[PDB]
Formats: C-alpha cells, structure tokens, sequence
C-alpha cells in the first residue's frame, strides 16, 4: 500500500521532540498523515477520509498570527514525538485520539482571550461561560467529523467512538491554560504521595491535559531562533487584543500592551518560570522520555536570561 514518506532530513528530524515544520504550507498535511501512520498505523484511519477531514480543518483555520493552522500541526508534531517516545503507555483509541485532538485544537481561534470575548460580550460567552474558545474548537471538531466523507472514525463501535470523542474533548478542555494550574499541582502531589495510578481513568485523564499543555506551549522548547520568532507572533496577537480592550476602554493587562515592547525579556522570565518550566519539570516525572522537553526549555529560560543581560 501506501506509504507517505519524507526527505531525509524531515525523517531524522521529525522523530526529535525540537523538530520545526518549516515555511512550506503544501508540506503541512503530508507531514501530519505521516505521524498517524507511524504513531497510529497505516489502518487506524481510511487515506481519502482523513486527507478530506486534514483540509476542512485547515479551511477552518484562521489567517492569525500565532493560533493558526502552523500551530495546529505544530502542536500535533509535540504530541507525536511524546507518543512515539512513550510506545507501550497508550491505548488504540488514545493514539487515534490525540493527533486529531492536537490538530483540531484551537479550531476557528480568532485571536482572542477567552478573557476578550466576556468583556465585549460575544455570543460564545453567553452558550459558553468557562474554557470559552476550548468548548467552540471541540464544537467545531464534532462539525467538521459530521460531514459527509470525513467520519475518520466510522469503524469505531458506539462506545468506542465515544469514548474517542471523550478523549478529544477533555484533550481540547485542557488547553484553556486557566485550567492547567490546578492540574498540575494536583498531578505533583499525586506523584510525590505515590497516588499516581494510570489505570486510574481520572488520572489519565489529568496525564493527558498535562500532555496538551506541554504540546501547546512547545515552541518555548525549540531551538531559540525558532522560540524567539514564534515568541514574535504570539505577542502580535496579544497587542491586537490590547489594543482591542483600549478599545472597550478597558487598560489590557501588561501581557497584551505593546506600550510594554520592551519588559518582553522579563515577562518570558515570569512565564518560563511560573507556567513552562513546572510544566515540562511535572511531565518528565510523569513520562521520563519526555526530559528532552525541560531540557530544550531550561535551554530557552536561559537564552532570555542572556537577553536582560544584554549579552543577546
Ligand atoms: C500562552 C503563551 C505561550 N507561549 C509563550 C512563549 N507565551 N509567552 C506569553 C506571554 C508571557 C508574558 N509576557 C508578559 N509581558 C510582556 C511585557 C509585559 C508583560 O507582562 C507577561 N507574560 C505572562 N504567553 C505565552
Ligand atoms: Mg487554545
Ligand atoms: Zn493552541
């Protein structure tokens, strides 16, 4: 049968946890069948439905700076290399799952806190009070599965299908970073008291909103060219959001004003520390394999360093 395969150095490098897609769109969907294929299996998904699902949720991503389709595949490439370096941790339907999950993440991201849509009263803030844009990506999943030819999960019996579809649902949920918090201080006293338990449903469930966070957040572990560019889009979204809150005549949060451009170096420093480091820290004694994940970070945390320093 078919095989996708890719150029060499896409092959070597793709199983690395540090691994870039690079700047060529028309390569993006190519590189995200190969990751099923090998973290999935040639016969987890039918080739024809899971190209059309791959290009609707493409189509349903938006022209943004930072949440777009790049990320999505980005994201699912953190969550291959996790999978790929953690075999035998997985069931069946957990490796179908997270991929799609990844890749339907941030689903129609218009650019906007969750933050923003309550202040400016958008109708997703009424059908939806908490994790508001996380409860319109998994809505906009179901949708998008619900179309003709693109159920990749028509061979699944009833409760299997539903029990992947739960997987992707709280896997979307977790990415609301005001949610990751209480997660992962959960996760750290269950590991240290020795209450950590994968058979434990509940439990897994908290493993794998840690996996999305770590996924998510995963351009603070590249090489630092590629972190401090990302780190360039992500605050051209921020800054159009505050500008957005002006506004509404509402001060944004020093995050979101680009009057700050400058404290940057030092708002990394407080978010490596407070929310990237305790991330990736939690999730390498969890799953040991994932290491070279804190390890990429702690190398970033201290690139920043250098920046303040001015030594960069
Ligand atoms: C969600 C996400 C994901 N990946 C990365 C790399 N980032 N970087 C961020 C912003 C960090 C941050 N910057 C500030 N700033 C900047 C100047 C004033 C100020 O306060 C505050 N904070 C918390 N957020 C994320
Ligand atoms: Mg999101
Ligand atoms: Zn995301």
């Amino acid at each position: 049968l078919m095989q996708f395969t890719l150029p060499v150095r896409l092959c070597k490098e793709i199983e690395l946890f540090h691994f870039d897609i690079g700047p060529f769109e028309n390569m993006w969907p190519g590189i995200f069948v190969y990751m099923v294929h090998r973290s999935c299996g040639t016969s987890c998904f039918e080739l024809e439905k899971l190209c059309r699902f791959i290009m609707s949720v493409k189509k349903n991503y938006r022209r943004v700076p930072y949440h777009n389709w790049k990320h999505a595949v980005t994201v699912a490439h953190c969550m291959y290399a996790i999978l790929q370096n953690n075999h035998t941790l997985f069931t069946d339907l957990e490796r179908k799952g997270l991929l799609i999950a990844c890749l339907c993440h941030d689903l129609d991201h218009r650019g906007f806190s969750n933050s923003y849509l309550q202040k400016f009263d958008h109708p997703l803030a009424a059908l939806y009070s908490t994790s508001t844009m996380e409860q319109h990506h998994f809505s906009q999943t179901v949708s998008i599965l619900q179309l003709e030819g693109h159920n990749i999960f028509s061979t699944l019996s009833s409760s299997e299908y539903e029990q992947v579809l739960e997987i992707i649902r709280k896997a979307i949920i977790a990415t609301d970073l005001a949610l990751y918090f209480g997660n992962r201080k959960q996760l750290e006293e269950m590991y240290q008291t020795g209450s950590l338990n994968l058979n434990n449903q509940s439990h897994r469930d908290r493993v794998i909103g840690l996996m999305m966070t770590a996924c998510d957040l995963c351009s603070v572990t590249k090489l630092w060219p590629v972190t401090k560019l990302t780190a360039n889009d992500i605050y051209a979204e921020f800054w159009a959001e505050g500008d957005e809150m002006k506004k509404l005549g509402i001060q944004p949060i020093p995050m979101m004003d680009r009057d700050k451009k400058d404290e940057v170096p030092q708002g990394q420093l407080g978010f490596y520390n407070a929310v990237a480091i305790p991330c990736y820290t939690t999730l390498t004694q969890i799953l040991p394999p994932t290491e070279p994940l804190l390890k990429a970070c702690r190398d970033n945390l201290s690139q920043w360093e250098k920046v303040i320093r001015g030594e960069e």
